């Protein structure tokens, strides 16, 4: 038993929600919130930048340290940084941006960085401003992920999409 509410149930492991992470996140205060990062980690708009102004910039503070020390993520990569005020930890999550012209394909090994945490509150990723079909997002979600994710989808109106046609 875990404290998020609200979420209809895709699958065994899967759940869904229409929902602002930031104020899922808030009020969960989960083990793991799952960050939409790009591999610079400068988190500008989209998620990142909503979770980012959250924490009043410090997110981005020790991005800049993470990537002075180690450089990029790879697309498809992740790390696990603080979760500062919304979660004990956040797990940057690089799915393809298909404005950059990045392969779909990697949309799969970037969620399968989920499967090193039981629970997860997370985003769809790629989708939004990463431009990738988010029906498509969920697909490989269901497809990919065997630990407990709790998704939050922002826009009314996609939620219902994705629900009524989820297979
Ligand atoms: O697929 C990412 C999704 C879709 C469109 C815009 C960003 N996205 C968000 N999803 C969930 N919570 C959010 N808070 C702020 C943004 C946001
Ligand atoms: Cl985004």
């Amino acid at each position: 038993v875990n404290s998020f509410s609200g979420y209809l149930k895709l699958t065994d492991n899967v759940y869904i929600k229409n929902a602002d992470i930031v104020e899922e996140a808030k009020k969960v205060k989960p083990t793991v919130v799952v960050n939409a990062a790009n591999v610079y980690l400068k988190h500008g708009g989209g998620v990142a930048g909503a979770l980012n102004k959250a924490t009043n910039n410090a997110m981005q503070v020790e991005s800049d340290d993470y990537i002075a020390t180690n450089g990029p993520l790879k697309v498809g990569g992740s790390c696990v940084l603080s979760g500062h005020n919304l979660a004990k930890h956040c797990l940057h999550v690089v799915g393809p941006n298909v404005n950059k012209g990045e392969d779909i394909q990697l949309l799969k090994s970037a969620y399968e960085n989920f499967n090193q945490h039981e629970v997860l509150l997370a985003p769809l990723l790629s989708a939004g401003i990463f431009g990738a079909d988010p029906i498509h997002s969920l697909r490989v979600c269901v497809d990919t992920v065997r630990t407990n994710v709790y998704l939050a989808v922002f826009d009314k109106n996609l939620y219902d999409k994705l629900v009524s046609s989820f297979l």
